[PDB]
């Protein structure tokens, strides 16, 4: 099952930075993955909304100091 879910990342200047987000996902409960893109400024998380939500993440995500938001959630990204 899982879900994909996409969301635009501002801040994480440094790889380091985008890198410290995948190490606070995974420690996230009910993770599948969530490799961050530093290139289109996008992650791809896929979890379970059972144990984690995206909410949630985000919380967490915030907690280190860069900014998210939702891009998308079917492995499409989207942009110009
Ligand atoms: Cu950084």
């Amino acid at each position: 099952m899982t879900e994909k879910a996409e969301f635009d990342i501002e801040g994480m200047t440094c790889a380091a930075c985008a890198n410290r987000i995948e190490k606070r996902l995974n420690k996230i409960e009910g993770v599948a993955n969530a490799p961050v893109n530093f290139a289109l400024e996008t992650v791809t998380v896929e979890y379970n909304p059972k144990e984690a939500s995206v909410s949630d993440l985000k919380e967490a995500v915030d907690k280190l100091g860069y900014k998210l938001k939702l891009k998308g959630e079917q492995d499409s990204i989207e942009g110009r």
